[PDB]
């Protein structure tokens, strides 16, 4: 399915099953397919599951402008409006944790039953004056330089630390092939602009606005989005949030810990 | 090109050339591109060729519902009506033999000049009480279990018995790459529901409804859809059907036996 | 974005940034993504960048008919008209040098500020009675035969001479994977007809119609489109054209010499 955002950007989404809705926001160089197993799992068990390709990614249009969290958050608002969703459980992975938090901050939580932040960049990923423990901006600047030289090889090399294959996690060649295939669908421009966005955007004000049940899940072996300065802090800053730590899990844990995640999502929805 | 099915599903198709129409229905985890050489061959020789991506596959939408042979047959009916096709020769490969057969069973043959069943699941693939020679259902249940764990690696491993590479057929790396790339476009949900559909659907009543010239072609090395219990029987059950057995040919014989298939299709059309 | 051509063919394009427009025409078995680094570079520096997927390629429709330079040129005209572009700099790579030249030839240069020809087939690629130095037609006949047997393996094998990898150019596996992925999106029919088109079409008359500033760039290690009989002659035949030769550069120099190309394009636009 598609809808057209305010600026004319066409956004691809899937809307499966019926019942209470669960809306998924994918990570960086991924698309809505990263959620296919969670969607099948929950839609076969009485839920409606919705997942979009972020602007610039997968099957969506690739606009030059609007590659920032405020626009990402408003794109989600438009999707929710378009389908007239109510009591939605928002689920964000990695950089996609930021647009679901920012949606709540910009639009409130009247339509929202709950929030799930999976290996998410919230509440803040990069360094700030009062957050020297964040990732230094020159680290991201280097990634951008590499992406602007050869993004295809960048993505290909990113598979190992993403899935923790370099630390003994086991992920098939098939999954690695699918990951690269999907990543190459994306815009070079959106790919690089998203680094800027997740490097620099501060979601600490957003955390104070989250007034729904919230589950934070993070792998403490995550090489991409460090657990200690992201998920651990998000769970403390969000009132009433629950935290689950998957021991030694990598960033790409929707793959390596698929069944555990499916069960945790179900348990949260049935709380 | 696209048409929209009754339930809102957008379906991609290609419609090439002019003349008497030949409408192709692809196999499992493939899409309309599996026919590109047959389409070029026949459309360069004065036929109109049409091939669609089944719902849930290729460039088509991925609906949660309607992944069953009655709906697939009705999709084909909608395409035929969409383009107002007459004297159409229907050509179905593998699981795609089922939806062309079920189209005739549900809609009759007023628009149909002839039927070709290529390595097809017809008349019945899975075991029934009166068909113990069919494939036991626990075989398909295991496939579903494996697809719900890692469909990307399932498809990758499937290449070998599909093309008979495991038994000495020679197929390029290029073709194996293209096969996996196209398979990964598909929905996880459609991929799994199709297994249920081809495992359990009985097309034996459909065979009695086929009242047009019919050619059945099957490889006798077919490791996926066994000739003895499918194409052999389909040819005996359809009145006036002709049977061609490709010696030592695998399931993926539109690739391994491309030229022979092209020439046999042309001869059938010219009969 | 998309527009619909005269014959109903839907063509995908990207339109990025603002400022003076630069319209890019890709090579054979590529798509608009081949320009992503040039588009990012120029659109980050005050230019509007536009690149389309040629009919039969990438994300565009795959028509049976119209796979010829006159139609290609008219598709470009229709895109220029669709966006009401003025003072456009046309940039064509490889076979795409032909449709920008033919667009000037058929429609004039009222809308055009400049022309850039990159490893282009202009002014004539294949042999003619007065051009025995051209590539013999049996060479292209053999490519077509191979493509009509196994286009996927043809493309895979083409990576090496395209990028000069067989002559010590260094190109990542990621770029080669991306090149194959994009090529496989294309129509078999379009892929084959384009060979006929660039083999046989004579752009020598077109050269005399080009009355705008023109930069010709070509690598003199080009194994696909020989510098001596194409770019070298195009630069001599177009009044006032500038020529730059990249020493030992291959056909796929937008990849191997990306930064040098970006800087040359920018220098040209600023002249
Ligand atoms: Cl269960
Ligand atoms: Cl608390
Ligand atoms: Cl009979
Ligand atoms: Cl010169
Ligand atoms: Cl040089």
């Amino acid at each position: 399915s598609t809808f057209v955002a305010k600026d004319g950007t066409q956004i691809y989404f899937k809307d499966w099953g019926s019942g209470k809705p669960v809306l998924f926001s994918h990570g960086w160089i991924l698309d809505a397919d990263m959620w296919e197993y969670q969607m099948e799992y929950l839609s076969s068990r009485g839920y409606r599951t919705i997942a979009f390709d972020r602007r610039g990614f997968g099957r969506s249009d690739q606009p030059w402008t609007g590659n920032d969290y405020d626009t990402f958050a408003d794109d989600i608002a438009q999707l929710i409006e378009h389908l007239d969703l109510k009591e939605v459980t928002l689920v964000g992975f990695s950089m996609g944790g930021g647009d679901v938090a920012r949606y709540i901050a910009r639009h409130g939580s009247a339509r929202v039953a709950g929030l799930v932040l999976l290996g998410a960049v919230t509440p803040l990923f990069g360094q700030k004056p009062d957050y020297p423990q964040g990732v230094p901006l020159d680290v991201f600047a280097r990634f951008k330089t590499e992406l602007l030289k050869d993004r295809a090889q960048f993505i290909s090399d990113f598979n190992a630390p993403f899935y923790g294959i370099n630390k003994g996690q086991v992920v098939s060649q098939g999954v690695q092939t699918q990951t690269l295939q999907i990543a190459l669908l994306a815009s070079l421009k959106a790919t690089v602009d998203c680094v800027t966005a997740f490097a620099e955007t501060d979601f600490r004000p957003d955390m104070a606005k989250i007034d729904v049940p919230t589950l934070v899940i993070h792998g403490d072996g995550d090489q991409i989005v460090p657990f200690e300065t992201t998920g651990k802090v998000a769970a403390e800053l969000i009132k009433g949030a629950e935290l689950k730590v998957y021991k030694d899990a990598p960033h790409g844990f929707a793959v390596t810990h698929a069944q555990q995640l499916n069960e945790d999502l179900l348990a949260f929805l049935k709380r």
